[PDB]
């Protein structure tokens, strides 16, 4: 049974936000780029801030009085070996694949600190800021929801589903199951909507530039809404036959393949080359780290860090319940100092992982003049230029299809945990590991391809950073509601 | 009664010291410019490293075995909130708004790290300087005497008025009311005075320019004398009458006050800015701090540390007994380690809030050229360039009246605690609370308004420079002597 | 009696190596600087990464579970005034005299960080790149041994001479006293002799031209094969006939001449310049130091780290378990805790004291023009170059014979130390306290001196820095296997 309550406002708005948007797609892209242009530089500090707020958090949990503190109070189920591998596998994704391959040249072209382009001193800090964007720093971030969550369901045994049902103890019951409770979750789906279906506008014209470069078949917006077609009836028939089997067979596949492509890359793409590098970065990052966080450019007004660092940071801020919640239910019977260390560290080996491999690579290419990327941007777009620097390895087919087939099965298991992610927050609170109402899932399935198509259909990477930009603010405040909650809560059934 | 063992010898010799300088004001400053860069240039390191051992006590007390001790050891006589506020109302004087108006100008026209005048890299470290040589650092350097003192206040409960009392436990008896503790008392005193007299130096001409400009009145030396002699009867009839109530509400609308305008300048003079700036000059701040702490330039000869650095640091190490007295008083009943941290806390938001809402408004004035500051300070001085800042704010007059009566009673209650703070010193020690001999009260005050009129009378900043960099010198020894017999007394009374 | 287990080995391949090196000296110079640039130009970073996690045992031994784990378990042989001083004491030899003096040339003349030559931002990072190669962060990399051997020596009370007796636990006793014990054992001698025998490379140049400078006789080849022979005699005769009171005596002096000179040098060398220059790098040091530790330079290949940062670190990894064994045996008694506190401390002041000093000093010739040093270099080779920068101090005759007798008798117990080290390594395990087989003693001393003089023959520096590197390589592991001993052990017998 649905939940009126929270169905129908988001299905309303969203529709709304298609129609306005698809009937015009000349005057969004001059509302487009003067939403982000409006938010990023006044409001930018904002979202910094706050990413460095919950960075105190972190190291709150881990030497503070709730440190030593057990959640759930029994053994783990999973063993340390297996937990660990688990956030080490959770980083493999379409649009990881993009940003690992492409942010470096954004660094390297117009670089912050006011350097000049191409320069070497451009170089150096080209990479490090790609492990300060997805690092140990904003994975730290998210630890504060992490034990929250793992709090909540383990030590006070409740379970959530929709945020709301957390602001249980500082707005009573009055408000949480009034109209102050809908609000934040009307907002936090329609947020969610838009974030995951941004990760479709980047998986999409990747797909199909594989499919260019090994089939032949051209790139057009017509075939990239036939493929999203293609993945709701993939998807549609995964659900209604049950194949909960079969979907993590995959999902452990695209795992275990993401580990090929990237050892593939590591060892043609110059070993030597990456290892230095990485060294020569990670220094590189230790000591501008505090610069990077607090970067705003007030007085040159480069556009850097509004332009990356902000809009970075509201990705991060949306996918914080979303992520912490999967963090908080496999890191049962865990105490709070051993997750916020295991999880940053596995999960940044994970991240860290995959920008050095495919950035570090990128760049040699730009280096040793190989590729003309602001040429293939110009020309065919950014996806098509991502696609050249896989193409431009030993072996260009058996790797594009090692990226073809990743990329492909990546978008599948996003678009089933996504279908399901919103299928049980927006119905009732039936028995718990039921299946969500087989009809509802398939229909914001569905929902979302119509998003990512338009933000397709308006072209370039301005409507996904806008659409992200956008949900981040609100879920900017949703997430330190959920934090105030455990703070206060704790405050009273831990001691 | 008075006490001629600490009343005759500084008498005399601020006296004569006024006597050699009033008498050829040419030769003074062909010697004030003299003593000035012999100290900083050869002895500037060693008012550093006394500003980073300091540091390292603060660190010692969080983390050390005197942590979690508790002074006084009963409940404490102020709530936090109070607590806290009282520090953070204690940042406010006429020296402040002078310093935090004019001295990102300084760092701006010939910036530190051999960067070029008015460059984009010298805007970007301007703010950030300010932030440090008034931040957390130096008000961790006080941390360890104000707990000194709140130490023997209320575990050794014994009351001190001279810092010889507290020698006690490492020269004994026999040194301390002898004449080595005569000689440290002379000198403290001595360097007192200049130090409160250069607080007049730097508050009057403030002041008279803010007549000038609301009554038209013409600044003049003759007027600056006026005006001191009407502060010393405005607190010679408040001492006489009683009035202990008046002064204590003066003091609370001066700070009431002092938010008005910060709020006022922050409002209207670009928030965007300012905020985005703190964000950007708290980063710069942290990555550069090893560098601005440790900076002397030997080899470029460049001339900032010295100019500013060790000048500040000077005028740190001097108010430190003074300062740190006030804080050890209101501290009751705390432990060392939340002192420390709500001091430091308190303190740092109460500075940091003054110099970037004044100085980062400053800036702007410079950036778009609405100001001329080389130009007034060659022509009117220093205090005219300042209170031009102010009046190109929207309300001139509303807002140059805002500062007048700040700027003033700003003033009135520092003499009033001045003559109070010698007085008490000067004289034989009575029963505690009672009023210092109400005649020798006035005199200091009057002594006083000499040298501030000296200090005015000999032009530009340098001779108070001098005056508090010459003070800084004994002080610089008479602080440590203090913290050597708390380290080796609670070693005893403590464990 | 002899091990022709270890003896052996090493006697063949270090005869080996002097046949074909001896040889022909042009293709060796061919060889020699291609087997260098090889290893540090791929393999750096593995050292780096060595020096960055041997230094986290550091803050896991000060913080961990073995903290206040003591061992030994009893009161310790030296007052820690004593103990400290004679960690202080072991800081002079005559390759620190070397290096302490023309260090500091090298980095300014082609800097790192792709610097200018002789900029100011280049004599800015001179020194303090110094108090990095040689300050807390080496000496860090060497507390994990020192406990581990003070852990073996005192807890396990067993006694370890070949480093093969440490890897009990892990290899097992099959592997320990099989093939496996004697491949790392006959490596850690090998590269030991050539460690040492590079000590020699660096030690008689700087006696023969201080010789040079005093009696005015000729630097020659013929003349440093005197010298060294002349070394092995007064060490063949010190043996013999006991003597090992006067060897101690000489010692002694040795220390207390180090002293002299280097207060000498600091008193008259401008003192002034020393304190401020010192304080300019400390911070300089500490701000940059993340970049220093991780340089590698893969996008500018400047080869600056390469070159030192490397090289140094090879040599830091070579004396370990010769130093840490030394620091062991005296830190009986003690914490962990305070063991690598006072070592740390002890230690850098010890070796930032020579280098800032000696350095210091030496800037200041080249700033100042009194001379010229890439002329030098080209002309008479190095170490003339430095004695110059000793000349050039008032009163140079009783100076260089400071130096003279200071870098003489420091090889003299360089050499003592070297046979004993050597020969109780290479005989069998006889009493504890024994003196060494006497002949053995002495042919190992011979056998070093043959090399000294062929790493003087190929003449430069690069024969000394690929000797010592290519020793660095398997020491590398053999250092790690040490410690894992420790921690694997420690983990059974301490908890
Ligand atoms: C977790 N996040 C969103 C910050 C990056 C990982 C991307 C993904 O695994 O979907
Ligand atoms: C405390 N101090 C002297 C460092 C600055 C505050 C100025 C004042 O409140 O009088
Ligand atoms: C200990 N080390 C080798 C790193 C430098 C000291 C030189 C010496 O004392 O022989």
């Amino acid at each position: 049974g649905i939940e009126p309550k929270v169905f129908f406002p988001p299905l309303i708005i969203v529709g709304i936000l298609c129609w306005l948007t698809v009937r015009d797609l000349d005057a969004s892209n001059e509302v487009i780029n003067a939403v982000f242009s409006y938010v990023t530089n006044v409001w930018g500090w904002a979202f910094e801030w706050y990413m460095v707020i919950m960075f105190g958090g972190w190291f709150w949990l881990v030497f503070g009085r709730y440190a030593k503190k057990r959640l759930g109070d029994e053994k783990p189920e999973f063993s340390t070996a297996s937990w660990i591998f688990m956030m080490f596998a959770s980083c493999t994704s379409a649009a990881v694949l993009f940003w690992g391959s492409i942010e470096i040249y954004y660094y390297i072209s117009s670089p912050p600190f006011g350097m000049e382009g191409y320069s070497a001193p451009a170089k150096e800090i080209g990479l490090a800021y790609s492990l300060f964007h997805w690092g140990p720093l904003p994975w730290a971030t998210y630890s504060f929801l992490s034990v929250a969550f793992a709090y909540f369901f383990f030590v006070r045994k409740m379970e959530v589903i929709r945020p709301s049902s957390t602001l249980v103890p500082l707005v009573g019951e009055k408000h949480v199951n009034g109209l102050f409770g809908t609000v934040v979750d009307n907002f936090y789906l329609v947020a969610l909507i838009l974030a995951m279906g941004t990760s479709l506008g980047l998986a999409t014209p990747l797909v199909t530039e594989c499919i260019q470069y090994l089939f032949g078949i051209p790139h057009t917006l017509q075939l990239d809404a036939i493929i999203i077609s293609c993945w709701i009836l993939l998807n549609a028939i995964c659900v209604a036959f049950g194949l909960q089997k079969g979907v993590k067979i995959a999902s452990d596949v695209e795992t275990y393949l993401s580990f090929l492509m990237l050892g593939w890359v590591f060892i043609v793409g110059g070993a030597s080359f990456i290892v230095n590098y990485f060294t020569d970065s990670v220094g590189t990052l230790l000591m501008y780290m505090p610069r990077m966080l607090f970067y705003t450019d007030p007085i040159g007004k480069g556009g850097f860090p509004q332009a990356w660092t902000v809009f970075y940071w509201a990705w991060w801020v949306i996918y914080a319940i979303q992520m912490s919640i999967f963090l908080a239910r496999i890191s049962k019977g865990r105490t709070v100092r051993e997750l916020c260390l295991g999880m940053v560290s596995g999960l940044t080996a994970g991240t860290w992982l995959i920008w050095t491999i495919l950035g570090g690579n990128t760049l040699q290419l730009i280096d040793q003049n190989i590729l003309n990327i602001p040429q293939l941007i110009d020309q065919y777009g950014v996806p098509r230029a991502i696609i050249e620097t896989w193409a431009a390895l030993p072996l260009s087919t058996a790797t594009m299809w090692g990226f073809f087939i990743l990329c492909f099965i990546a978008t599948v298991t996003l678009i089933n945990a996504c279908s399901y992610t919103l299928a049980m927050s927006t119905c009732r609170s039936m028995k718990e590991g039921a299946d969500p109402p087989l009809l509802v899932r398939i229909g914001w399935s569905v929902l979302v391809g119509i998003i990512g198509i338009i933000l397709l259909a308006l072209g370039g990477l301005k409507p996904i950073q806008t659409a992200i930009i956008a949900g981040g603010c609100p879920l900017f405040f949703v997430n330190i509601m959920v934090t105030l909650s455990f703070i206060k809560d704790a405050k009273v059934h831990w001691k």
